[PDB]
């Protein structure tokens, strides 16, 4: 019978606000116009060596900010005297970000100087009886609109469709469609965002790397894997995310080549030559975006930040933040011509050699409320389970066990044994703050005491209630 | 404002494209015209406005840039003045060293500068009299993806795609270029003709003069 | 002694055993939390919020 | 096989009885008295995959 | 029992790829780099499920 426990020790996670306590202790900081000056189509190198001239940036690359701040003690304050560090500790908890955006009007852009192309299917403007051999053309589009912002304090961790091991259902063969088997790894600093193909590498899974525009075949599409991080428990992975995301068809487009694999046709009756052919099957929808408005936008507004998601609170876990930003709205094309030489009163094309740049910028400003954890034993215990580092960075020290006993035989010292052996673990490790490149912000010593002089600082008190002078009104009537 | 040049700066279509051609031959420029973005802005201030734009930056020495590459394009920050060329649709920057053709665009924007207000300076002001109101209501969209005429100056790993044969083994221009439209006017869609009561201001001044 | 049971299974389906994923959590599937929100009032919450456009 | 989601994506999903299940306690139940039935109060349907038609 | 029905078309993910017969051969031919598209079709389903008598 059944008859039922019901069941323990699960052992769930607790919220980390009921052994913190956040305080009225405030610091402000901020950064001072980060701006880029890309290139989307290629990357642009120097032609004699293989670092950059222009490095290839994107408003359609997630924009991946390695935000790295102090310990809050070993960046202590004599205005702290009514704390103790031997039964607390402090923590930073960002409590606003606004990000500033402010890049002239102008979309991203994207193309493909021989993309794979027969004919249109959208509507037919041939019958083929079968498909072309080499005939592909120049065609230009973005993907699609993507807006998004997330912040955590770990990586955020994002899906693709890798190239899969070979399997009785798909192979990896000529005449055979490769498996697509999910690989999720972390989301790079100017990893791409989705096609309208999705999140798959086209690296490997392109043979012929010319059926999409260069930038997206070399890179890896990923879309963020949200599903996988809020069934963490602790959410530390990601803790904030929205996204703004639509896409068009602008037409159909058939590919120049067919299908070596099995299509069905004694499902439907066959003529004569044409009809008695197979010939589209390998239809493709070409993505492209749409009409932007610029009055709405994620950006140039501040997000009051606690209780967020997971069992934390909000609270910086390392002292780091993570922070994933597309946005394509003000990520600026830039269309232009310098003359190599002019020696020409008529125009040739030859003469005046046509250059382009992309513009991303992004600002953040931040408010950051000082906060402490209280300790004891227990709270200990949860800490050391979540994460052991932390308590280390502050070090309380170890604890013991482990422990272990081995038996071996000894002399001692071996000689005979194993022998030896030594086992190095590795280290090196990788570090997983340098898992993957990211654009780092120092906000170590761009803190402030400055609190309410600041666009954020003046909201911040708007908030709060009010305060301060001007509001409103504003504007506004009639 | 119809705007146009009988020598607009166009290759070939890409929008949907219906031919192929590599670089570019010689004098591929047409007579095209255009309607510019939907763009409506006000602003009020009581000291002048500060713009951004992106100008002429550091040199073709101080980098390894090209000429025919162009002196690198740095945003470069300036008050707005009158007779001064609004915001594109291409970015907000010069045209007249930015453009060596120099009919490439519309007639007006071949030369002077071009702005769009750097906000960021004057809201982050801790005094706020460079402005204190502005609203704005703006849109654009892609009427066509169309490519410049002009050769390649610009670095593309061909090794990045598995070649053709003749035709398709070549390279064409890359020099994508969108036409911007702010088409659809609509009357309910005025930001003008309409009563702002600054009994406050928005700004960090509440819009009591200074200067007069 | 055949044909045939089962009614219910005369068509074609995405079959879907669930007889045994039963569990209590809900602060460890997200599904649990959301629930909260809306239930026991609990989950427990902002989320986060005021403000994230 | 073929898998579009132009495609009716019918699941069958098939269930116990409580009855046929856990009892936390017995206090109050008596098969006699009264019979246990589920009642899914809640469900996610998850979809978050990359876009295309 | 439950029967749930979902269609969804509107981020149901298509890709494309192509296995290639040799990269030697520089032709694009249908016999070369033979192109190719499938379908990745994403669900999830969790249930909450409050006990009735």
């Amino acid at each position: 019978a059944t008859v039922y426990l019901p069941p323990v020790p699960v052992s769930k996670v607790v919220s980390t606000d009921e052994y913190v306590a956040r305080t009225n202790i405030y610091y402000h900081a901020g950064t001072s116009r980060l701006l880029a000056v890309g290139h989307p189509y290629f990357p642009i190198k120097k032609p004699n060596n293989n670092k950059i001239l222009v490095p290839k940036v994107s408003g359609l690359q997630y924009r991946v900010f390695r935000i790295h701040l102090p310990d809050p003690n070993k960046f202590g304050f004599p205005d702290t005297s009514f704390y103790n560090p031997d039964t607390q500790r402090l923590v930073w908890a960002c409590v606003g970000v606004e990000v500033g955006r402010g890049q002239p009007l102008g979309v991203g852009i994207s193309g493909h100087p021989l993309l794979n192309k027969l004919d249109d299917t959208e509507n037919a403007s041939a019958y083929a009886a079968n498909a072309g051999v080499d005939n592909r053309e120049c065609i230009s589009m973005d993907y699609k609109q993507t807006q998004l912002c997330l912040i955590g304090c770990k990586p955020p961790i994002g899906e693709h469709w890798g190239k899969g091991s070979p399997c009785t259902q798909v192979a990896v063969q000529p005449g055979d469609c490769p498996p697509l088997e999910l690989i999720n790894t972390v989301i790079q600093d100017g990893d791409m965002v989705d096609t309208g193909f999705g999140a798959m590498d086209f690296t490997t899974l392109q043979a012929n790397k010319s059926e999409v525009p260069l930038d997206i075949c070399t890179s890896i599409c990923k879309y963020p894997d949200y599903i996988k991080m809020v069934s963490e428990p602790y959410g530390d992975s990601l803790f904030f995310y929205l996204r703004r995301e639509q896409m068009f068809v602008r037409h159909l487009f058939n590919r120049a080549g067919t299908v070596g694999e099995n299509v069905p046709d004694d499902l439907y009756i066959k003529g004569s030559g044409s009809t008695a052919n197979l010939a589209s099957s390998n239809y493709f929808p070409t993505p492209s975006g749409s009409m932007v408005t610029s009055d709405a936008q994620i950006f140039n507004k501040p997000y009051w930040l606690q209780r967020a998601q997971g069992h934390n609170n909000g609270i910086c876990w390392g002292n780091q933040l993570f922070v994933t930003v597309v946005d394509t709205t003000r990520s600026t094309n830039m269309s232009l011509c310098a003359a190599i030489s002019t020696s020409e009163t008529t125009y040739k094309n030859t003469n005046f050699k046509e250059y382009l740049r992309h513009g991303e910028e992004y600002d953040l400003q931040f408010i950051f409320q000082l906060c402490k954890i209280t300790l004891t034993a227990d709270v200990m215990t949860y800490i050391h389970s979540m994460n052991s580092t932390i308590l280390e960075d502050w070090n309380f020290g170890l604890q013991p066990p482990p422990g272990g006993t081995l038996e071996d035989t000894y002399r001692f010292v071996t000689s005979q044994a194993i022998a030896c052996q030594k086992h190095t673990p590795p280290a090196p490790k990788e570090d997983p703050l340098k898992k993957y490149t990211f654009w780092e912000v120092n906000l170590k010593e761009k803190f402030s005491a400055d609190l309410d002089q600041f666009p954020l600082g003046r909201k911040f008190l708007l908030q709060l209630g009010l305060k301060a002078k001007p509001k409103f009104t504003l504007g506004k009537r009639k």
